[PDB]
């Protein structure tokens, strides 16, 4: 049967980033890991078995890889190491990840738009749009 994450699921490629250095400054990131990771063009993988989902980022600057269940808490190490709890639910088709850490909290939402898979980072005031094309 057919799941609102099937439009996820494939090979993708950062085109585009908006904000991200004011994104990373609130998440208290340093001058020399914003311009080092503010480089970086990564590739997500996004696959699903069951009710798994696993999200693989590869990067010049940091590789990662969370395996989730919706709505289900997991413990997540951000790619600037944060130690992190994060639960990723389905609102509509958006796939919404709130980590949560030290009584801070960010949200990522993945949208699909046209041929797009846009990702959203909001952080207190901030909100970061990186924009990424089948790889
Ligand atoms: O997974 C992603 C994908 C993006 O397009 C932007 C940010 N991150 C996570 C992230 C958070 C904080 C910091 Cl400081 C860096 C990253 C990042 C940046 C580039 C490559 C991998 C992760």
């Amino acid at each position: 049967g057919s799941h609102m994450c099937d439009a996820f699921v494939g090979t993708w490629k950062l085109v585009s980033s908006e904000n991200f250095d004011d994104y990373m400054k609130e998440l208290g990131v340093g001058f020399a890991t914003r311009k080092v990771a503010g480089m970086a063009k990564p590739n997500t993988i996004i696959s699903v078995n069951g009710d798994v989902i696993t999200l693989k980022t590869e990067s010049t600057f940091k590789n990662t890889e969370i395996s989730f269940i919706l709505g289900q808490e997991f413990d997540e190490v951000t790619a600037d190491d944060r130690k992190v709890k994060s639960t990723i639910t389905l609102d509509g088709g958006v796939l919404v990840h709130v980590q949560k850490w030290d009584g801070k909290s960010t949200t990522l939402k993945r949208k699909r738009e046209d041929d797009k898979l846009v990702l959203e980072l909001v952080m207190k005031g901030v909100t970061c749009t990186r924009v990424y094309e089948r790889a």
